[PDB]
């Protein structure tokens, strides 16, 4: 009786209360979203199990007898555009996933990330030098946002008259509003056109960047990446490379400001920063929801999910499951955050974890170390949270530098 509609304000206003209600009733339940029926998984155990079950595919390009596969993330995307966004690690199942991840991991390494620490510190310092030292500034527009973008552009060899453009496109693709569908499909074409030009430019003039590296990358047993895989991989690395990092820095600043106790704990011991980052991700996971497609009938938590169903694994809800995390609504930077699902679970585990932790640690440490009297420019209850189950974040965060 009464299936929940994920488009309602209950999933965007104090949404975590709605998750607890649902999980209590049934960790696995049928819902409606973007006009289609789906199953949402709010339980921790149920979420881990689902992400570990390979009968739940991550490939939207797959064709099934009399079935039209529709992953919500692709609302309004023309098919040619869809395939450019969907021919990479996160959009492939083994054995394709296996080789794509192997070829990329040869170049996208911890060594390459570590060598970037000096540059990310410098960029952080510059951005902070620019905000001044007094008044109210949107910490997102002046810090949280440009920091991750500069780092990903340098890593991929993207430049000046390009950056900032994909910011607005990214902004449109982040939300699925049925009425803005084609405007969504349009920004998507632009992102693609940009990438196509970027890769060809790099083929013509290779450098020390990661993208040049991926173009030459080769393996004896796996081979090389096709033009399409290369273009799709560059697209996801660019997009996923900065968007969630923005959410981490913005939500994190917001969190520490509203929990003075935890902020004091951090300023005191810098060695407590790393776990603070983990607790911020656990508390409000940017990728609140992850999508899977049931290639076969699958039983999740005693519930049979019919074949060909769309499954929304709510990573965000699972992180606040009381049986896994006691007092899940208490933001505690000292708690064991082991096992949260914010970077995924299983084969599709986040390849970008090292870079994300680097940015969050360096950013927040630099932010709060520089502004000891930093405070929220607005009332905590007035902070506008982005309406997206795909990726949570704060688009505007006014803070007072001097207090
Ligand atoms: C705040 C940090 C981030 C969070 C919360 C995050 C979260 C995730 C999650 C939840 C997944 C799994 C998605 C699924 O199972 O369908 C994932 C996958 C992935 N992430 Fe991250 N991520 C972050 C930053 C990054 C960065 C900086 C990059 C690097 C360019 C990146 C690259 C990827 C890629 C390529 C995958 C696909 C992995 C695969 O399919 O094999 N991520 N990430
Ligand atoms: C989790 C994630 C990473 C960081 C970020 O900022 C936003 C997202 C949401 C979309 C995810 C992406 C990871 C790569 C994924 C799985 C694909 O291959 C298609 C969907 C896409
Ligand atoms: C999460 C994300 C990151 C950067 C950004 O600016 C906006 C978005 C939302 C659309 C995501 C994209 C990551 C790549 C995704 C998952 C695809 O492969 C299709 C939909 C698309």
């Amino acid at each position: 009786a009464t299936v929940p509609d994920l488009e309602s304000d209950s999933f965007h206003v104090d949404w975590y209360s709605t998750y607890a209600e649902l999980r209590e009733t049934a960790p696995v339940t049928p819902v409606r979203f973007l006009g289609q029926d789906a199953w949402l998984v709010t339980g921790y155990d149920e979420a881990k199990a689902a992400l570990s079950d390979l009968r739940l595919s991550s490939d939207p390009k797959k064709k099934y007898p009399g079935v039209e596969v529709e992953f919500p993330a692709y609302l309004g995307f023309p098919e040619d555009v869809r395939n450019y966004f969907a021919t990479n690690m996160g959009t492939s199942d083994p054995p394709t996933h296996t080789r794509l991840r192997k070829l990329v991991s040869q170049e996208f390494t911890v060594r390459r990330v570590e060598a970037m620490r000096p540059r990310v510190e410098q960029i952080t310092a510059e951005l902070l030098d620019e905000v001044g030292d007094s008044g109210v500034v949107d910490i997102v527009d002046r810090f949280a946002h440009p920091l991750p973008i500069k780092v990903i552009c340098e890593l991929l060899g993207v430049d000046e008259a390009a950056r900032g453009a994909f910011g607005r496109w990214s902004s449109e693709i982040l939300v699925m509003d049925p009425e803005r569908a084609e405007q969504r499909g349009q920004a998507a074409r632009e992102v693609v056109n940009f990438i196509l030009d970027l890769v060809e430019r790099r083929r013509t003039e290779p450098g020390d960047d990661l993208l040049s590296a991926l173009i030459s990358v080769q393996d004896d047993d796996d081979g090389r990446l096709s033009a399409d895989e290369l273009t799709s991989i560059a697209l996801v690395l660019l997009l996923a490379g900065f968007e969630a990092s923005v959410s981490l820095i913005g939500i994190g600043t917001y969190l520490l400001l509203t929990h003075p106790d935890q902020l004091a704990l951090v300023r005191a011991d810098p060695s407590a920063l790393p776990n603070a980052v983990e607790e911020i991700l656990r508390y409000i996971a940017p990728p609140e929801t992850t999508t899977r497609f049931a290639a076969e009938e699958v039983e999740i938590g005693g519930v049979a999910i019919p074949q060909y169903s769309t499954v929304l694994v709510a990573n965000g809800a699972a992180n606040r499951d009381p049986s896994q995390f006691p007092d899940p609504h208490r933001f505690d930077v000292t708690r064991d955050t082991r096992g949260h699902l914010s970077f995924g679970q299983g084969i599709h585990f986040c390849m970008g974890r090292p870079l994300a932790k680097l940015e969050g640690e360096v950013a927040l440490r630099a932010l709060f170390g520089r502004f000891p009297a930093l405070s929220l420019g607005i009332d905590a209850d007035d902070v506008v949270w982005r309406r997206s189950l795909l990726l949570r974040g704060i688009d505007h965060l006014p803070v007072r530098l001097d207090g």
